Formats: structure tokens, sequence, C-alpha cells
């Protein structure tokens, strides 16, 4: 079980020079109560997003580099990094999925393509790094073996690998009858995990699909389609999903709230669905609305096990399509899967995003920002962070609008922002 | 009464393979409580508009195309679509009224014109589609009969018709003595329903008019002029109106709040007047402030039986007047009936709206968006939607300002929005 | 720090036969929230006594006999039992003080007597069990040594002893100038600890006395005379007391509330003064209003380190004075120190109490009742109990009057109560 700020502070005073105190409170230790708990924070029933609150700083007794980012993707899959690339056709094909797996996250390949194309993109990921090449003890390396996989293994210390030392790959499927043929090809191609990709996952079509998959492929991991209430999470956990995607109407390319009136503010949705799903041991993906490393840290602190990004990974070099320069700045398209670009009504807008270079120079920046966020909180790992949140030890503070203005840049005439140097 | 999400989910699990549970709860089923009810939502006494809240998603066991939109306009008139065109001189004359009646709603012809002109515009609507042409068993189709009316029937399966197979038409009148002569001509022209068109309907002039109409034309339907409180709704329901228009100071061309200090935020007004009016079996029109299909779904979920649009139908081809290209885009004028364009003080601003093409290519888009909004809620019809709201099954969530920013488009460089493809 | 119910339950499931769960919550474990915390309980600002609330049951993974009752009397004195006999002339002289010291608590000898008499009663306690009799390695047991003290050791394994193997004794003094000579005699007699014994301890007279004692006898332990607010506790902790007595106007012989309007309900007083005093490492004595072993457990759970009894120890055989049979039942007198039996106004009533036999057959009953109360809470010690209270793990429930009626004996015709059999 996790150690409280007072316990750590006492052990560190005790390692050094600088009875009734133990007998009185028995190692709980007086700390002045300040801020709110997640429970109090969300009792008000305002609709909070990530911008509406702050996390209060804690006690530091470690450096940032030693923060453990190990996360559950599902009941059975673990990642060394909490980051996931979204199953969108402007975000995740084999190159993005390979890159995310190498940096210790995972990518879900999109399904706005033919079944044979998606299965080939999955096979490209599973082929990229190899133990024994059986279709040309594994300790014999230092069927075929090649030193290039030892170089990959050296160069990428966090890489998400299966038992055969191949990269992990996810894929999307819908809830239509012809998705049964996709899933046959994807399970032949060696896919590790599935997302069912509904905008609203609490449906007979999705529940029938979850029961069909758990019957035909009982070793396959399945993640529930998008939910934002505990009542939706109940029926998918009772259908036997191994994880959930959380978020509806948030996400930068989205218009579903203004078209359909359904959705939820993403902070409350992540907190409420995670606080329900933990009772059954089910991990949460927080999906959409992630603009900054502070949104990743907030999503994780509210109980998300992993964070899924669309826009923040769009216009990296590994994202699908090509750059086009049109506005006098280097731009790549980013479309939304319910745009009419991707009666039928649009659920999303098709747009464009400025260039960010490679995933491999940008994900270690998100990792470093998550570690430094966890260090100022006093969390030695992400499991310790969620543990402190559920126990009340972690404190929160609501923001007014003037407070959010004050949390940005003020009356400078001009400024330059450089986020990271190397 | 309607069936609950747990009842529907249980029947669906029961149609298939996948005792104490029934004996304990009597089939109610456990659903984790999440969100607010309309009652809790409006207990806070903040002034909520449609932008200030969301509807939480439900349980889906049907496709969107089978959502029933049948609505009550008054105690005795039913429409197959909840949409009404507003009685403004830049919105509703015979062409708009014909188009709305044909797509399954109704139009109220404006009164900023002579009594003889308004009666001629009403007669143009009542003539457009005919059964027995008596002024050149009806199943004789397959005293004159024309096949063009059979074609009209074939092409418009939701047309709002009277017993004689003619389109429904509404008209406006004021509460002056000379409005008694208008109403003689309009009832000779065959008008089906009246609106009394006040800014503030709770007046002796209006109550005297409602009593005069119900005395002279006892078969005529009358809709009360604008109200925003239950105390105003009481005196008009007691005078014997068959419906109410709800909204004061909202509506895109309006300035009444800044000029007069009177009004109400339209969400609260629709909820509070509809909650009162249902006790007497009186339908509500939600009038003004409708910018999106999500505003229509929200207005209907709060208890409105029908929704009346000005701006959203302005600059369609059937809207009065001509296009004029002035700002480098095709524009039509949209004036507000208390603008000085239409001491005398302005209640509204005269302005301009961009072209949208025909009502007949734009109303099936609003219908499709209402159906998809009701599908994500779990409502098989609009009646079921309002039933779930009054019974607490439907849940709501308030939005902060950062939450409404998150419900729009985020840090895209640029975006294109196409609302519908066909 | 203490281990939580979820942590203990998980280790006990783990010792036996009957991953994402650890990665999600960091071992905190889901437990459904129920009841109130001490903080919430006292936020209401009602005046709660011990009868107004209950402690909610926890998780058991130990037997009662292994509950540790070790307690702090002051910053430097520890007792193996949390029970103290009150400094009243119908309760504590040498025989009661010897008996309490032998069963593992302590007695404070009363000051309603000459200084020489009080010093002789203190000397009688310090003489009773001896190590080296120097006024006729100590491992020499197996300058005089007697086997009777070895037998005393054998028979009383919880006796409160000093370094010289003598029983601990406390004494009372007032805050008058003539108490300076009294305290010189008590420190010659070998007293271990002092109580300053006031109705209202927050006075210049008591603060001047605390400063005088800490100057002249810097190794002597001093407990501050009675307080019921954090503002009173501040000035005595700042004067340098080593403990506080908490309670004003409670206590069975008391009338101070009806005479003076001052006091506090004893539950709130114990909670609020203990919550303040823990910030400085100062133990609390809960003083008066103890009628049942459940009052002792409640006082200790609210943050009291020890509990002081008057009435519950009155009319034991070791209590001062002689028995009488005036009402057919066997009785002793029990007087209150501000009664006029003990213009001047009474603060207390002089009365009578029924016989209970010896301290040595009645204190092991209070010990067994405290252990069984801590077992149902799931507290392995009193330190762990207070730790669970300050950390929110321990839950409370308020009682209505009908609830208190239901917590007693109901519609029986008659009943017999035997509290303990051996
Ligand atoms: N998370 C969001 O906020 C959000 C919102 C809108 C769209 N999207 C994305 O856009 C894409 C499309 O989402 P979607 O929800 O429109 O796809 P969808 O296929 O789940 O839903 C489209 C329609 O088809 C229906 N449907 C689904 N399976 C069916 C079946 N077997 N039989 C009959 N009807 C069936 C649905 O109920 C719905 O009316 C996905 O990539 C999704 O992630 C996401
Ligand atoms: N819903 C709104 O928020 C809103 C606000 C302002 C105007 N409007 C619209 O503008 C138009 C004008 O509305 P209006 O209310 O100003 O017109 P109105 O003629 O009803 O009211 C104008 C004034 O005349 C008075 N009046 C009405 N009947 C009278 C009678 N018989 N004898 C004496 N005085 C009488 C009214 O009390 C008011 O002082 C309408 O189309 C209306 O729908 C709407
Ligand atoms: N805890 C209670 O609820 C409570 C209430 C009343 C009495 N008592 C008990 O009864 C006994 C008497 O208590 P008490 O408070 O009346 O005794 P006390 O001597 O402390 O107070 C009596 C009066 O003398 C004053 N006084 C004290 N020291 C003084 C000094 N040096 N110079 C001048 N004035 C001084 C006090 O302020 C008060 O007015 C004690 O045993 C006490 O514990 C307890
Ligand atoms: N040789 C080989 N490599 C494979 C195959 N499938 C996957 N790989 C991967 O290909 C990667 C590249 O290895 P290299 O050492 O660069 O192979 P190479 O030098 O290009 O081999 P040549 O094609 O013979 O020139 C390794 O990480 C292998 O795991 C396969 O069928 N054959
Ligand atoms: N042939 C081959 N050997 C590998 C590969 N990955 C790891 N190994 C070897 O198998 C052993 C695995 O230990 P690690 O490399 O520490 O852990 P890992 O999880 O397998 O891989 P990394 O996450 O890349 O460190 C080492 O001897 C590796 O060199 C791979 O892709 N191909
Ligand atoms: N013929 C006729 N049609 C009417 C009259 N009043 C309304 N209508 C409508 O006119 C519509 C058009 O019918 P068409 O078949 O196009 O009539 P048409 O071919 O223009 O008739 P002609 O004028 O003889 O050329 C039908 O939907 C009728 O309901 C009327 O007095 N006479
Ligand atoms: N001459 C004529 N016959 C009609 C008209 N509308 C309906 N009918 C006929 O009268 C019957 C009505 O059929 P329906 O279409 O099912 O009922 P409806 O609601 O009036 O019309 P729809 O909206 O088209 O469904 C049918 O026998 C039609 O042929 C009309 O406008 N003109
Ligand atoms: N011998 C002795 N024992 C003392 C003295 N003060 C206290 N005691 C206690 O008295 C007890 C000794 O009891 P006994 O051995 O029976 O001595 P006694 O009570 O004097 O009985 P007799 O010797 O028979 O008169 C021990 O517990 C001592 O601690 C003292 O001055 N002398
Ligand atoms: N002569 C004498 N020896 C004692 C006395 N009390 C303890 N001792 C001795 O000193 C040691 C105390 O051991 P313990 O009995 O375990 O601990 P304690 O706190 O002193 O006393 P207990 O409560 O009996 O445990 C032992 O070696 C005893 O023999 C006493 O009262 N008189
Ligand atoms: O058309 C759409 N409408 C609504 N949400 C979408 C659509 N397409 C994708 N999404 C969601 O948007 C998320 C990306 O959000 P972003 O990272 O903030 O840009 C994805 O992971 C999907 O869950
Ligand atoms: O001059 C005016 N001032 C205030 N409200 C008006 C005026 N003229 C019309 N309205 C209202 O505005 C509604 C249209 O609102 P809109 O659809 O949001 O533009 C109409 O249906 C009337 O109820
Ligand atoms: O005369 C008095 N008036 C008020 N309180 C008293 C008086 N004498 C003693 N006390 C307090 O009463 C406590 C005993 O309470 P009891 O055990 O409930 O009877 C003592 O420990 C004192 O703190």
């Amino acid at each position: 079980g996790h150690e409280t700020a007072a316990q750590r502070y006492s052990a560190r005073l005790l390692q050094a020079g600088y009875m009734a105190d133990y007998l009185i409170s028995g190692g709980t230790g007086y700390v002045p109560e300040d801020g709110l708990t997640a429970q109090q924070l969300f009792a008000s029933a305002d609709g909070l997003t990530y911008n509406d609150f702050l996390i209060l700083p804690g006690f530091i007794d470690f450096i940032a580099d030693e923060v453990d980012l190990t996360s559950a993707l599902t009941r059975k899959i673990t990642l060394k990094t909490p980051l996931i690339s979204s199953p969108m056709d402007t975000v995740t094909e084999a190159d993005m999925a390979i890159a995310m797996a190498l940096m210790g996250g995972i990518g879900f390949i999109h399904h706005n393509c033919t079944p044979e194309f998606q299965a080939n993109e999955v096979r490209k990921v599973k082929k990229f790094e190899q133990g024994f090449i059986t279709d040309p003890t594994l300790k014999e390396a230092n069927a075929i073996i090649a030193r290039t996989d030892l170089k990959k293994n050296r160069d990428y210390p966090l890489a998400s690998k299966d038992s055969q030392k191949q990269l992990l790959c996810g894929a999307a499927v819908g809830t239509r009858e012809d998705d049964k043929y996709r899933l046959d090809l994807l399970t032949q191609a060696g896919v590790d995990v599935i997302v069912l990709d509904s905008s609203q996952g609490n449906s007979v079509y999705q529940i029938a699909m979850v029961h069909y998959i758990k019957q035909k492929y009982p070793h396959l991991q399945v993640i529930g389609g998008n939910v934002v209430t505990a009542a939706q999470a109940k029926n998918l956990i009772d259908a036997g999903v191994d994880g959930l995607r959380v978020g509806m109407g948030c996400g930068s390319i989205c218009i579903t709230q203004e078209v359909m009136a359904c959705g939820r503010p993403q902070g409350t949705a992540v907190y409420k669905v995670a606080e329900y799903a933990r009772r059954f041991g089910v991990p949460i993906i927080a999906d959409g609305g992630i603009q900054t490393v502070g949104h990743v840290v907030k999503a994780l602190a509210l109980g998300a096990s992993t964070v899924m990004m669309g826009s923040l990974l769009a216009a990296t070099t590994e994202a699908p399509g090509e750059y086009f320069f049109s506005d006098g700045v280097r731009l790549k398209k980013y479309r939304g899967m319910g745009s009419l670009d991707a009666v039928k009504i649009a659920q999303g807008v098709s747009g464009s995003i400025q260039d960010k270079g490679s995933i491999q120079k940008f994900v270690p920046y998100l990792i470093a920002g998550i570690q430094h966020g966890c260090q100022d909180i006093g969390a030695r790992s992400l499991s310790v962070l969620r543990s402190m949140m559920y126990s009340g030890e972690l404190k929160f503070e609501k923001r007014t609008m003037s407070a959010q203005i004050e949390g940005g840049v003020h009356g400078l005439h001009s400024y330059t922002f450089l986020p990271f140097t190397k």
C-alpha cells in the first residue's frame, strides 16, 4: 500500500538526527487540511473539464527520472508508458503503431480502409521487430535470428513487446455484421487487442459484438466503445470487456455536442467512469481533449490508466498522408472519423495541424513532462498517484476564469515558447 | 408509460441466452445514478440557456430511422414533425407555409400586411394540395380530382393535412379592435390555428381577445402570446388557449432584454412553462434562440412539444424577399417584427442572413439530426423522451465555460464544416 | 502508519489461494463509502455527547486478547492501560492509587487535605512495591531485596512503574500561592506527575503556576487544569504543559452548566481539544461523563489518549471512606470537589453510589470491554484506532432519540443484567 506524505517526511527526518507523538496518532501525522478531494471536487455537479481545476503540490523525496509510468491497458496488457495513438485515418497506420510501441505505448490501427488493408497494416507492425523469425532458448541470439533486432532491443528500452518479442498492435472494428470478417483477418494477422469504436458504446449492437468476440476468440482483449456515465460502463463490464474508452463530444475535431445534445465534460466523465470501473478491476482510456502534458497528468490523476491522443499526434512524421504548406506554414490534414470527408450528418470537422517532427523526439518530451508533474505532486509512480487520489491524500483546487487567465501568460508585449531543448 | 433502460436491456438479454433478482427489485434493475434530473438541474436558480447543459447518453436498442417525431401543436392538432416557421415578414408567407406543411410541420403566416393580403396568403396555402376541388368517397382517386395531388401525396408522406386533404395553415393576429376584422377574413380563408403574437401575452388585451375568439369561433385553435413564467401561463390557460408560445428576449434579432429589462433565459423558461402547462394538457412551442439541431433536441427534452424557428429558416429560397450579394456572399434580409424597419422604441434589429437553399433539402437534415439525438438518448420517440425527463430517467449535466469551449472545435489550424452530404 | 481494512483483507486473501487491480488503484482497494468521518461528524456544530453517535464496525483479522492498550499520559509517561482515577477525596488516596498503578493505569491523589497528609499518601504509593529498598544490578533479585516484590511483579504484569521499579503516583495542587509549599513536599515524597486541577484552566493563575513548576522542577510532568476549546489549549501548550484534562460541566456530580452557563458537550470537547493538541505532540485526558465501557471506547476513538473516571471508580472497596446501608442497598458517599460538603456557591452535588467490589476485579472488565470494542472496529491497538480516525478510515453515525432508545433494552417485561461472570 502507498505511503502518505507525513510518513515519508518522518522517515526522512529519521534517517538523520533532526514516545507520545507515535502513541497519540499512531503514525498518521498532523498535516493541515487544504483543498478538496476528488470526491468533494465532483460533488458540486458542475461540469468540469481539465482546465477547470488544479492539483495541489505535495512532498518531494525523489527525483523525476525515477517516476514509474507502468500502466494497465486492459485486465491483462501492461504498457511502460500511458500513451495510446487514436484509431483515426489521419493518425494511426503501421508507422505510427510501430513508433508508439517502440516508445513503450501502443497504437490502434484505424478501420476506415478495407479488411485486407487493415490486416496488412497490423502484420507490418507484428513483423517489424522479431525474436525467432519463424516465417522468413531465444537467449541464443547474442527459424532465423538477426542482430538488427538486438539493435532495436538496445535502442528502445521501453518497447511494448509480446511473449514472442514482437511489438504490440491494436486494431479497430465496428459493430456491423461484416466486422466479423475483419476480426477473422485481424486475429490471423496477430492483433493483440481490439477497440469497438462506437461514439456511444452502450448499445445492443456493441453488447452482441462483445459476447461474440469473447466466445470465438477467448484469449483476445476487447476495449469497450465510448462511454461517459457509470450506467453505460455497467452494461459493457457485464458483457465482459477488458477495458473502456471514455469521452463523448470532447476531442478537438468533434461537433457531436452541438449536433446531438449528448456528451459530457471530459474531467467529470473520466473521474465517474474510472471510479465505477475500478470496482471490477477494469482500466480506463481517457480519449480526446488532450492539448498539453498538464491535461495528461490531470486525466491520469482523475483515475485514467492510459491516455489516448488524436490531435497531439497528428502532423508528426509517422502520421498518415503528406505535408502541404498552403498557409505559409508546414501543415498535415487531421479529419475526424465522422466528418463527411472521412441523409448522413457530420459528427466531426475536417481540418489541418502544424508539423511536430517525429514521435521519437516528441514522446520522450511527454514522458519527461508526466514525470515532472508526478514529482511536484510527490507521486513516485502513476499507481501511487491514483492511490493518493482515491485515499483523499491528493488535494484539488477549482479555478475561476480569472484564475485560468492567471495560469497562462499575462501582460508581456510578446513571448516565445520553446517546450523542450533536446 | 415508457420502458426504462434497465427494462429494455433486460428484455434484450432475455431474447437470448446471456429468482432473487426479480423478487428483490420487481424488475426495476440496478443502474448507478449519475448526473442530474431536470428538477435538480433547475433547482439551483441560475439562469440556464441551451448552451449551459448537456443530456447524458442512455441505452440504445433501435436505429435512428425509427424514431417517431409525432408532436402536438395544440390540444387538437398533431404534426408528424415538431418544426414550426415563425410569423415574421422575412420568414413566413404562402411558399414557406406550404413547404413546412409539406415536410410535416406548419407555418404561421405573418400579420405585417393588410387583412386581405394575409387572407390571400392563407388561401394560397389551403388551395395548394387538394382532395375534392369544390371551387374550380374520396378514395375515388384510384367536384374535380387531379392526379397532381396524388403525386403530392406520394412525394410527401409526412404532410400536415386537414380532413379535406388540404395543407394546414396558421396565421397571426394582434390584440387590437381591428384584429377582429382580420380574423373574420382568416376564418373565411380556412385558417386552422391562430397565434396572438404579443411580446408579453399576460395582458387584459390578450385575455379579452382569447375570450372573444372562443366565443365567436368555438372550433378554432388559439395559441397564447409569449410567456416565460408559470404565473403568465396560468392566466392564459384559464382564458382557454389550446397552446402557448414560450420565449421573451431570446431570439437572434431581439434586443428586448437590454431595452426593457424583462425576459428569461430560454432553457429555464421552456422547462418551467412546460412543467406547468402539462398539468392542464396544454402543448408548448419553444420560440427563438435555435441555432443548431442540438438546441432543438434540448428544447424538446426540456418539455417543448414543438420548436419555432426564425433565423434558422431565414434566407431559405421559400423565405420572403430577394437575395442581394452585398458582402461578396449570397444574403437575404431578416428583420425582427419590432425593428423600426418593420416615440416608438425598437424591440429588435434589422439584419441579414446567408443563403441555405430550399426548406425541402434542409428540413430532412433537421429531422435526421433530431432522430440521431434521440437515438443516443435511448428515446424511441419524442413522447418517450419527455416521459423519461419527467420521470427522472433522463439525466443532465451542467457545463462550465471551459466545458462549452471543449464542446466546440479546439486547436486545429483551420477547419471545414459540411453538416450533411445529401 | 496504520494498514487499512482493504490492505489487511488483501494480505489475508493472499496468504491463501482465493495485474490491473494493483496498477489501477496502487493497492488502496475499493471499499464502498458509508457513514461519516469525525471531521464531517463535528462539522454540523451540534453539541454531541458520547450518547449521540456510534462507531461503524470494520474488518476483523485478529482476536481481542491481542489488542494493545499502551497509552501516553504525558509527553514522557506511558501506561499499559488508558485508565486514570480522578483526584477527588471520595475516589483517590493511596489504596486507589496503588490499585490503579498495579492494574496498569495511574491514580492522582486528591488535595482536599493538608500538604503533609497528601505527601504521606504519595509516599505510601511510592513505598508499596520496591526494587532496592534504600530507606528500610537489580537483576540480583534472582540496600535490601524482598521476595514479596517479586511476587507483586509476577501477579501484576501491567503495573505502571518508574525506573526504580516503584509504582507511579500523581497528585493534585491548586493555583494559589500556598500550593508552592505543597508542591515542594510532593516532590520530596517522589511524585511522578502533577495536575493543576481547575474548573477553567485558561487563567493567569494557572499559567503562572505552569511557568513556576517548569522553572523549579524541570524534570516534573505537569497536566493543565480543565479546558474544552482549542483557544484554552493554546495558552497552556504555550506555557509548556505535558498533557491536558478535557471536560467542563460534564461529570456525574457536576452542576457548573446550570450555575455558570459555561461548559461544552464532552464528545465535541474531546474531539476539538485532541485535534488541536496532537499538532504539538500533547496527550489528552478525557475527564468525566464515563458511565459505560462504550463511553471509554468512544472517548478514545475521538482522540483521547487516556480516560479519567470519578463515578465509575466510586464505591469500589479501595475508594476512600466507609460503606452504609441507608436505602437497603450498600453505598458509599461520592461528593464532588466544588460541593459545599467538600457567600460561596456550589459547583457540584454531594451524593451516593452503590458498591462495586474491588478495582482488581472491575478494571480487567473495563480492559476486556475496551479490547472487544477495538476488535469490532478492526483496530489492533489504540494508536491504530486514533490513526484510523484522523485518516478518515474510521466511520461514524449520528443517532436520533429513537435510535438511542433502540440501542438500549426494548419491550421486555423484565430483565437481569450481569456485566461479567469472572
Ligand atoms: N467519441 C465521440 O465523441 C465520437 C462521436 C462521434 C463519432 N466518433 C467516431 O466516428 C466514427 C463513427 O462513430 P459512430 O458511432 O457514428 O459509428 P457507429 O457505427 O457506431 O454508429 C452509426 C450508427 O449505426 C448504428 N449501428 C451500429 N452498429 C449497428 C448494427 N449492427 N446494426 C444497426 N445499426 C447499427 C448506430 O447505433 C448509429 O445509429 C468512429 O471512429 C467513432 O469513434 C466518436
Ligand atoms: N417574444 C419576444 O421576445 C418579443 C419581444 C418584442 C416583440 N416581439 C414581436 O414583435 C411584434 C410586436 O410585439 P408587441 O408585443 O410589441 O406588439 P403589441 O401591439 O402586442 O404591444 C405593443 C403595445 O401595445 C399594447 N396593446 C396591445 N393590445 C392593445 C390594445 N387593444 N389596446 C391598447 N394597448 C394594446 C401593449 O400592451 C404594448 O404596450 C410581434 O410580432 C411580437 O411577436 C416579440
Ligand atoms: N471540570 C469541571 O467541570 C469542574 C467544574 C468546577 C469545579 N471542578 C473541580 O472542583 C475543584 C475546584 O475548582 P475551582 O476551579 O473552583 O478551584 P479554583 O481554585 O481553581 O477556582 C476558584 C476561584 O479562585 C480563583 N483563583 C485560582 N487561583 C487563584 C489565585 N492564585 N489568585 C486568585 N484567584 C485565584 C479562580 O479563578 C476562581 O474564581 C477542583 O477539584 C476542580 O477540578 C471541576
Ligand atoms: N531477414 C529477414 N528479416 C525479417 C523478416 N521479417 C522481419 N524481419 C526483420 O527485418 C529487420 C531488418 O534486418 P536487417 O538485418 O536489416 O536485414 P537486411 O540486412 O536488410 O537483410 P537483407 O535483406 O538480406 O539485406 C529485422 O529487425 C528483422 O526482424 C524476414 O522474413 N527476413
Ligand atoms: N532476437 C531478439 N532478442 C531480443 C529481442 N528483445 C529482447 N531480446 C533479448 O532477450 C532478452 C530480453 O531481455 P530485455 O532485453 O532486458 O527485455 P525485453 O523486454 O525483452 O526487451 P526490451 O524491452 O527491448 O528491453 C535479452 O537477452 C535481449 O537481448 C528481440 O526483439 N529480438
Ligand atoms: N385544376 C385545378 N387545380 C386546382 C385548383 N385549385 C387548386 N388546384 C391544384 O392545382 C394543382 C396542379 O394540378 P395540375 O395537374 O398541374 O393542373 P394543370 O395541369 O396546371 O391544369 P391546367 O391549368 O388545366 O393546365 C393540383 O395539386 C390541385 O390541387 C383549381 O381550381 N383547378
Ligand atoms: N386526390 C387526393 N387524394 C389524397 C391526397 N392525400 C391522400 N389522398 C388519398 O386519400 C388516402 C390517403 O392515403 P395516405 O397517404 O396513406 O394518408 P395521408 O396522411 O392523407 O397522406 P400521406 O401523407 O401521403 O401518407 C389515400 O387513398 C390517398 O390516395 C391528396 O392530396 N389528393
Ligand atoms: N522490609 C521492608 N519492606 C518494605 C519496606 N518498605 C516497603 N516494603 C515492602 O513490603 C514488602 C515486604 O513484605 P514482608 O516481607 O512481608 O515484610 P513485612 O511486611 O515487614 O512483614 P514482617 O517482616 O513479617 O513484619 C515488599 O513488597 C516491600 O517493597 C521497608 O522499609 N522494609
Ligand atoms: N525486587 C523486585 N524486582 C522486580 C520488580 N519488578 C520487576 N522486577 C525485576 O526486574 C525485571 C523486570 O522484568 P519484567 O517483569 O518483565 O518487567 P517490569 O516492567 O519490571 O515488571 P512487570 O510488569 O512484572 O513485567 C525482572 O528481572 C524482575 O525480576 C519489583 O517490583 N521488585
Ligand atoms: O467525427 C468525430 N466526432 C467526434 N469525435 C471523434 C470523431 N472522430 C474521432 N473522434 C474522437 O476524437 C478523439 C481525438 O480527440 P483529440 O485528440 O482531442 O483530437 C479520438 O480518439 C476519437 O475518440
Ligand atoms: O423585434 C423583435 N424583438 C424581439 N423578439 C422578436 C422580434 N421579432 C420577432 N421576435 C421573436 O424572435 C423569434 C425568432 O428567433 P430566432 O429564430 O432565434 O431568430 C420569433 O419567433 C419571435 O418570437
Ligand atoms: O464539584 C464539581 N463540579 C464540577 N465538576 C467536578 C466537581 N468535582 C469534580 N468534578 C469533575 O468531575 C469528574 C468526575 O466525573 P464522573 O466520573 O462522571 O463522575 C472529575 O474528574 C472532575 O473533573
